[PDB]
């Protein structure tokens, strides 16, 4: 075939266009507006798109030009090809494209030379036979897309998702799931306010001695069919930081071990991980399933006034907490004395009066115990380098009169450069169920933090002790596991706030959320 | 073109260590015992066998050609098997059932024997010169020469050897024939294995040798301190640095290449990074640092006296322990305006809360008994009788309790593991002091999750070590330099009384490292 000959490749960036909402690939499709980008400027796109069409590797070409030669007969430098339209937006000091080949199809041009024109797409690949060249970018304009992928003439499409909304008049073509299959994704980014990464689909088919050394060193090295994660095991770059989440699934999955739970549900289990997450350049909230916010957000304000009460929550239809608040949870408990939805002395009591001896849910607890969380944000504010930054909910006097003894055991702070980063050491993961929630959760009080003391957000860091998957979510975390993320949303916080006790559920927006249909984990 | 490298020539050996301990002096040649009275001086190293048979057995068919090519060049001409070549002392030591070796084309070196002397499939050869005739003259993949001392240094001293694949078997047996010394110029280490344990010994796999487009472009964005580089020469020089000690020089690294810079309490600034993982298989190795000299005694006094529940510094400093010493002299206690504490009542610190968390400290003689929360107890009543449970946790961070201690703890929580009679230990750490404090810090929480293995029956699997703040001390980076540079021995092992079925019976004297080997002592100071 043609395109593996001659190394034809498409480079395009998609934005979302206007008009629950259900999302796919052609949810990123914008190409143009009115003659020229949807968007304002977007410079790590730009800067991708210069490197990947500028990239040539002549240790490499020896193959290609053989290739070319066998199927034909006998400074390196890549070809570009762009529709006259997108040629004519293409400004100045940039307009004859630095470094390479410059092909432009046009059925009305003809000429400068150097500068090559071409009135059919046939009169591209006798071209490319006649060049030395390293690969051919086709930079589009919808109707170039349209017909050389209809063509069955594009290898690979480096397409970036530009993961925010713009107004368009031209569109990628969708490209078919059955023709084309993703096999990388990039880190996740924010360039110019919005988020983006970079995806790769390719067309389907429808002094080494140290490489011994490797083997030798390897001489000493569960019931799940990895053929089912044939998705997930087909990715060659899986750098999308949803993988630090999905791919501990893949481990505990493979190698976690069995073991009974207080029911008898059964689990697989491994023990340590750390999850690292760049709250600079996204939001974390999982894409490969959807998720709510609404109850994590109440959940962190209730903690935050230091509230015990769990009617609180339930009036609000927040039930995070109603199971473990029945007469029947309390009394298995041995909480006999303890009033319904009363949860004893959690985490909002230990944030702000650990060390008081905790009565009943509606006392008066003004000035009683140390305020951790004011005096880790008076830490952050005056001794930022301190390592003693820790706010604790792990009371081991009080654990006993706990509804449950905390699963979120302890966040430590580390300050540098005016940048807030967060540990969170979790005791207990369910990472099927209650993992997603626990990211955005912390990653949301990350920010909270961080604004009310005037830094930036930097990274949440995770660490699970006992990391677990309920065998019951195995069936829909297989489902999970075999669906592509997308660039992550961005949270807004109201700029307003600079006090921890004054945010309010309207104070929090997500942005640019796109994620795969809900998942029933059970 | 060179010989060895012509027909690919390479030594495969192990090592133990020989007869002669209080100021003893390692180097590479502290392994060099080969065998004893014609055999080997271990009865069965079955995890060395296993090493062995893999490297002499392994062959990529789809890299002969090139190699083929490569020979035939070199001599002027146009299932895939490896050579073993043994002196004769070395075959007759070889059991009958083992011979010829399997897999192998079988080459005798033999003046006194000729093929008549032989029932087996095997060429005899009289000198090394016709070896090089006879790897001429064959198709195979490379070729391993298996020993004999004479063999060996013969080889070594013609330049006939590519690599070294050397096995360090870290324990001590009578020998009559040795190794040759390395020449540390001839040849350099560039690999390092695992740590294993295999038939009560501890050993290693080092290697001496003779002195992709999608890829680039998901790499577009790439961009710290480098104010020291390659000052790290030999750390940088080796290929695959699997010893288990890497995860630590490798946190150094990480942390003076990409370290922040920052002022801490002491003013003497530091290079910092947040949160990392280590993890030590306590099943196969003790991780104590061969990289500096480390003991241990002061370490186990501590945690003795943590167990204890004592608080009294006094305790220590009688057993000549100074560790706490600098945290309870009356300036200490003053600027941390403890002005009602008596010198050295470090306040309810560690063993306070190990034994009575909860509880109302109030001086460090006081009888504490059946006050606070014993959560030392709970935690092993919950690892015998419900080891499931995901809340078996021991905690010294009193938020209660912090400003009442000489200082806040460093080593915040131990969470517990179990799966299959084996114990697991994550420890979390607040504050890390890389150079002299992780050190120490590995080897407590090692042998603290030996001593509850034993007392709940189970087995020591993995130390989980989380470092939250870790930073390096700028004092401390010259020191440190030196010591990435350093090539990690064969950790030693830990044997504890096994008598000892309660955590509160342990005593010094319950405790031996043994084959403990490791570069000397560095003044992290300057
Ligand atoms: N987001 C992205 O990655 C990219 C977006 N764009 C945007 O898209 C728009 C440009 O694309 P769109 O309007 O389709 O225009 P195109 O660039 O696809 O240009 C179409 C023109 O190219 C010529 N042409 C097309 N097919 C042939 C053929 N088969 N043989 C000979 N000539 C042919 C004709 O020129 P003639 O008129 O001379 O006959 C045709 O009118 C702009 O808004 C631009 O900024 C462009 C590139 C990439
Ligand atoms: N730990 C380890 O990795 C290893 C240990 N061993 C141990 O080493 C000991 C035996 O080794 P060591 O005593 O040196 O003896 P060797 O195995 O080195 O064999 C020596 C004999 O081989 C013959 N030979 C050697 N070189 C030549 C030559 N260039 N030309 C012709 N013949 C040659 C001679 O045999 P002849 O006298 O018949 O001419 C010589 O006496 C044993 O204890 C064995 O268990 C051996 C290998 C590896
Ligand atoms: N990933 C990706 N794919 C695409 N195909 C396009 C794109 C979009 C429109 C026109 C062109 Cl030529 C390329 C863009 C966006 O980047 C642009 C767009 C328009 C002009 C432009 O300036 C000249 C380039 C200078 C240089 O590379 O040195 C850069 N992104
Ligand atoms: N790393 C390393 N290097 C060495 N050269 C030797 C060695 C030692 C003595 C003789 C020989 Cl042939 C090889 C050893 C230990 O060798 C042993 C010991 C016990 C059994 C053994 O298996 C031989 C048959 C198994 C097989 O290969 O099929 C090999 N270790
Ligand atoms: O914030 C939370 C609270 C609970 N869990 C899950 C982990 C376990 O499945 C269970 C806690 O049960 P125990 O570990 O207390 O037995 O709830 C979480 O993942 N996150
Ligand atoms: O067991 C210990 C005790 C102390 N430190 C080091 C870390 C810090 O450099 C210092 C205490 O730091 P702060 O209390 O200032 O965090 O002691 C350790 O690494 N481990």
């Amino acid at each position: 075939q043609v395109c593996d000959v001659f190394d034809i490749y498409a480079i395009c960036a998609c934005c979302k266009v206007e008009s629950n909402e259900v999302f796919n690939n052609y949810t990123f499709r914008g190409l143009g507006n009115k003659g020229v980008l949807p968007w304002k400027c977007i410079s790590l796109d730009m800067k991708y798109f210069r490197a990947v069409t500028t990239y040539v590797n002549e240790s490499k070409y020896e193959k290609l030009k053989y290739k070319r030669c066998k199927y034909l007969n006998k400074k390196l430098q890549n070809v570009v090809v762009m529709g006259r339209t997108n040629w004519e937006s293409i400004p100045k000091k940039f307009k004859p494209l630095s470094n390479r080949i410059n092909v432009i199809l046009s059925r009305t041009l003809k000429k400068d030379e150097d500068v090559y024109i071409i009135n059919k797409v046939e009169d591209l690949i006798v071209l490319l036979g006649k060049l030395n060249y390293y690969k051919c970018f086709i930079l589009g304009g919808s109707v170039v897309y349209q017909e050389f992928l209809e063509k069955k003439l594009i290898k690979k499409i480096y397409f970036t998702r530009i993961n925010s909304t713009y107004e368009c008049d031209v569109f990628f073509p969708e490209i078919n799931e059955n023709e084309y299959q993703i096999i990388s994704v990039s880190d996740v980014y924010t360039s110019n306010n919005t988020t983006l990464d970079f995806i790769i689909y390719k067309k389907t088919n429808n002094d080494d001695e140290e490489e011994d050394d490797f083997v030798y060193f390897n001489f000493n090295k569960n019931s799940i069919h990895p053929n089912d994660f044939q998705i997930y095991n087909s990715l060659k770059y899986k750098y999308h930081p949803e993988y630090q989440y999905l791919n501990i699934i893949y481990d505990i999955m493979m190698n976690g071990n069995k073991q009974s739970d207080r029911t008898g549900v059964g689990v697989l289990s491994k023990f340590g991980y750390i999850m690292k997450f760049d709250l600079s350049q996204y939001f974390p909230l999982l894409t490969t399933k959807k998720l709510f916010l609404r109850g994590i957000i109440e959940e962190l304000l209730w903690f935050i006034r230091g509230e015990t009460n769990g009617n609180t929550l339930l009036n609000k239809n927040v039930r995070i907490w109603e199971a473990n608040g029945t007469r029947e949870f309390l009394d298995n408990r041995k909480l006999f004395h303890r009033e319904v939805n009363d949860l004893g002395p959690i985490y909002g009591f230990q944030w702000r009066h650990f060390g008081a001896e905790y009565t009943n849910m509606y006392d008066n607890y003004e000035n009683k115990g140390v305020d951790q969380l004011k005096n880790i944000i008076n830490l952050i504010k005056n001794d930022p380098t301190s390592r003693r930054i820790l706010l604790c909910a792990w009371n081991v006097k009080d654990l006993d009169q706990m509804a449950l003894p905390p699963c979120h055991i302890l966040c430590q702070f580390y300050v540098f450069d005016g940048k807030l980063s967060c540990i969170m050491y979790q005791r207990s993961c369910d990472l099927g169920l209650g993992v997603p929630f626990n990211i955005a959760s912390y990653s949301i009080f990350t920010h909270m933090i961080a604004q009310v003391c005037n830094l930036q957000p930097a990274q949440f860091i995770h660490v699970l002790g006992n990391a677990h998957v309920y065998n019951n979510h195995i069936d829909s975390l297989k489902i999970q596991l075999n669906r592509i993320p997308y660039p992550f949303p961005t949270l807004k916080l109201n700029p307003d706030i600079k006090n921890i006790e004054d945010f309010t559920i309207s104070d929090f927006t997500i942005q640019n959320y796109v994620h795969h249909e809900k998942i029933s984990m059970d």
